């Protein structure tokens, strides 16, 4: 099971994000790349709701059936933050399935919401 | 699920919301919304396999029909101003199951339903 998530926001934030799940009850692997950022820590999370009415804000809170807290992601001097994750508590079909909501990367770490895009199902 | 919505945005000016609502496990999806910017008349309406925006609508993959269509939701009609609003009930598409649709991507065409270029696309999210 594979999925993607473009995130965009007002400013410079933009990013690839891929999903992968070898097995229903294993890790899902999440890899990509965001750039624009602030140097350092930023937060990032799975919201509730695939609702992009406006930007970011429509989100809703983080997904919790924290489920949706991946953690931080760390920007380089150049504002790129490789991800790199391997996460068990989400996945890709279930309770905990994030197909169809939100992924948000945020100001400060773990603030306002710098970009965000609705997870959807990947080839 | 029993709520989607889906925002759609394209390199021109054809945007739009979309919404979805399945009250009823396996039953009608109710859809509707508005979009603008559209050259007066029909425009096909479909639902694309994959919720993947990477590369605008060019990556969103075939028109979605599992062979385990599925994702015609027909024409939708744009007025002298451009505006289309939509108003459907359909049987086939589901927000759960084999025909699931949440996490792939709604695409409204140049021409209506070969339906031509792919003006605007968003992923279908959860909105309940
Ligand atoms: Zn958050
Ligand atoms: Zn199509």
């Amino acid at each position: 099971t594979k999925a993607v998530c473009v995130l965009k926001g007002d400013g410079p934030v933009q990013g690839i994000i891929n999903f992968e799940q070898k097995e229903s009850n294993g890790p899902v692997k999440v890899w990509g790349s965001i750039k624009g950022l602030t140097e350092g820590l930023h937060g990032f999370h799975v919201h509730e709701f695939g609702d992009n009415t406006a930007g970011c804000t429509s989100a809703g809170p983080h997904f919790n059936p924290r489920v949706g807290d991946l953690g931080n992601v760390t920007a380089d001097k150049d504002g790129v933050a490789d991800v790199s994750i391997e996460d068990s508590v989400i996945s890709l079909s279930g309770d905990h399935c994030i197909i169809g909501r939100t992924l948000v990367v945020h100001e400060k770490a773990d603030g306002s919401r710098l970009a965000c895009g609705v997870i959807g199902i990947a080839q």
